[PDB]
């Protein structure tokens, strides 16, 4: 291949080329506007046609990483507005291309996407093509770690809402839930994969290669091991380069690999027929939300192998990663009821015991009852979701969502107030979404999710350090992390936060909020409750909380709004003091 961006530009097409690079550039230039960043794509491409006709042509036969850089660092105005990237492009490749990745702001904090049914079907009649390019540009701008290949599948869900409610008379009514569907998925997608570039970032690869072991060996119990091998090394290099900003790489090999897992179908999975059927943007998007098969009959006992096998010491000196990877690819498979972070829990223990049985004595009669070691580290994750599904199923969403908030403020009452919502609220919906599935499905479904929750909050710990009990959580052990997470207490020398009469203070605004925006003042002085008085009991704020939302209903149905909150809020404040000693 003499021009890399002729190869990328005649496997991908120019649409999904025109797509991909938009993103590429998006994720990097987030404040620019995007009439600008489609001047920049259009000049892309034309580059790409010119060397796609004459592969000798000048400059053809640069790196992407070199044409990308070059390009970036062009751009107006990039000293002011993008200081960081500005000292990248000093340097040279491989060098500059590290740097740009280093200073990709993480949280650009942008205005939330307000759907405009009447004025987005205007723009979508007018020309769908760069109506659609906007959606990428805005969702990219805002995640700059999603995977450039979702995010056209995203855009072709977007696409196909638009073409089936813009014809409709009513179309609000026919959009707005439908693009609040789509919006969760794009949190959920863009989390999942945040997870991903973030055990690269943290943990590197091989942390990466045993979480893709343990999750695809779930979801096909029916492949050999040297079919999950295969998988898993293409999946880490895709994963790599989409993390790494190799866009028009990485859609090229999850193409490539999806091809893979549809032509190797009936030795992989009997799931996969509806996947495999299905347009490309559309097949990569469902064997990755695929449905895990059904148990094999045939699966082995593990215990001749792995506890009663004589020379297991052996085994683990000599043939160590395919030893400790077989175990937990035979182990994976059995346990679709498992976590993922529950099986690799489960690798580090078994590992943990050989370590200590194969260099004491009598190895065998210590390691013989190794199986027996994991029961503990079974039952503290199921007990725990026992225990919070029954509190979820008892109080419901917002007083579940305010018992997680009162747990956290109480562990780090030094993170700010509104975080604090924020991942009281998420793992609150985690609750919402897994405690009324099957009781087996639960404890995957909910640690699962508290991974992608946990992520969020530790890439937010990144950018904001407030604990080094979070940091230690967060850096330590992707295993352990929610574990970690778990362990932490209320601090003993925390000071109680200095009472501001202004924290606990609500005006007639609050009254012509949406009921979620309701909740988060509560829940936000709920979290300010917790940071002036910690060792209040549960009890002693769920009263308070009580007394705050009667005022606000109170104040809210009143004949004159402000004067209901002006006479009864500082009554509210000075006995609530006295309510949480
Ligand atoms: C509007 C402009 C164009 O089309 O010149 C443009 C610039 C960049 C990206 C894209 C796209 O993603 C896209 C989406 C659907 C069809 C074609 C392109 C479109
Ligand atoms: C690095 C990244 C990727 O490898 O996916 C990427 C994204 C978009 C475009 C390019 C280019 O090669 C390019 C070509 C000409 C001008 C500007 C960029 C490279
Ligand atoms: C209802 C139940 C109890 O009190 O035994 C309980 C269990 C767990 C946590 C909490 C809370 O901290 C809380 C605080 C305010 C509102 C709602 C829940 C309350
Ligand atoms: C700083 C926020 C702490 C969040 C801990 C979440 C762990 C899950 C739990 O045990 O509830």
């Amino acid at each position: 291949h003499k021009s890399e961006i002729a190869h990328r530009f005649n496997d991908l097409g120019e649409k999904h080329f025109k797509g991909l690079v938009l993103v590429a550039f998006s994720q990097y230039l987030q404040q620019c506007p995007f009439e600008d960043h489609v001047k920049l794509v259009n000049e892309v491409t034309e580059f790409a046609k010119k060397c796609a006709a004459d592969e000798s042509a000048e400059n053809c036969d640069k790196s992407l990483h070199t044409l990308f850089g070059d390009k970036l660092c062009t751009v107006a105005t990039l000293r002011a507005t993008y200081g960081e990237l500005a000292d990248c492009c000093e340097k040279q490749e491989p060098e500059r291309n590290e740097c740009f990745l280093t200073h990709k702001d993480d949280h650009p904090n942008l205005p939330k996407l307000k759907p405009e049914p009447d004025a987005q079907c205007a723009a979508f009649q007018e020309d769908p093509d760069k109506f659609l390019g906007k959606y990428l540009y805005e969702v990219a701008r805002r995640h700059p770690y999603f995977y450039g290949p979702e995010l056209l599948f995203h855009a072709e869900e977007y696409k196909a809402d638009f073409t089936e409610c813009c014809p409709a008379d009513d179309k609000l009514a026919c959009l707005i839930p439908k693009l609040d569907a789509l919006k969760e998925r794009i949190l959920l997608s863009s989390a999942k994969e945040r997870l991903k570039c973030s055990s690269f970032q943290n943990f590197g690869e091989r942390a990466v290669k045993a979480w893709s072991v343990a999750r695809l060996s779930q979801k096909f119990p029916k492949a050999d091991f040297a079919e999950v091998s295969k998988i898993v090394t293409d999946l880490t290099k895709v994963h790599k380069e989409c993390c790494h900003g190799d866009l028009l790489e990485c859609a090229d090999d999850r193409a490539d690999l999806a091809k893979y897992i549809c032509e190797h179908q009936d030795s992989i999975s009997g799931k996969l027929k509806a996947c495999c059927d299905k347009p490309l943007l559309q097949k990569s998007h469902c064997i990755a939300e695929v449905k895990e098969d059904d148990l094999p009959s045939d699966l082995p006992a593990l215990a001749a192998d792995f506890a009663e096998d004589k020379e297991i010491c052996k085994h683990y000196k000599d043939a160590k990663d395919v030893f400790l990877g077989t175990f937990l690819y035979e182990y994976s498979r059995r346990h679709p009821d498992y976590s993922v972070s529950l099986l690799l829990r489960i690798a580090k223990t078994y590992e943990a015991t050989l370590e200590k049985c194969c260099a004491e004595a009598d190895p065998p009669a210590c390691y013989r009852t190794v199986f027996d070691q994991f029961t503990p580290l079974v039952e503290e994750p199921k007990s725990l979701v026992k225990k919070n599904c029954d509190l979820f199923e008892e109080v419901g969403e917002y007083d579940f969502q305010n018992a997680l908030i009162v747990r956290y403020t109480k562990k780090a009452p030094q993170v700010s107030t509104p975080t604090l919502v924020e991942i009281g609220r998420t793992l609150g919906k985690v609750g919402s979404r897994c405690c009324k599935l099957p009781e087996s499905e639960r404890l995957p479904c909910s640690e699962n999710h508290l991974a992608l929750a946990l992520n969020r909050l530790c890439v937010l710990h990144e950018k904001t350090p407030v604990s080094e009990k979070i940091t230690k959580c967060c850096t330590d052990s992707l295993a352990e992390r929610r574990p970690c997470f778990s362990a932490l207490e209320l601090d003993e020398g925390y000071v109680p936060k200095e009472f501001k009469a202004e924290t606990f203070t609500f005006h007639a605004d609050i009254c012509t909020l949406p009921e979620d925006e309701k909740q988060i003042k509560k829940q936000s002085a709920l979290a300010e409750l917790v940071k002036h008085k910690p060792k209040a009991t549960k009890e002693q704020l769920k009263t308070v909380l009580g007394n705050f939302s009667a005022f606000v209903a109170k104040c809210c149905g009143a004949e004159d709004k402000e004067a209901c909150f002006a006479e009864e809020g500082p009554k509210l404040v000075a006995s609530s003091q006295l309510a949480l000693a």
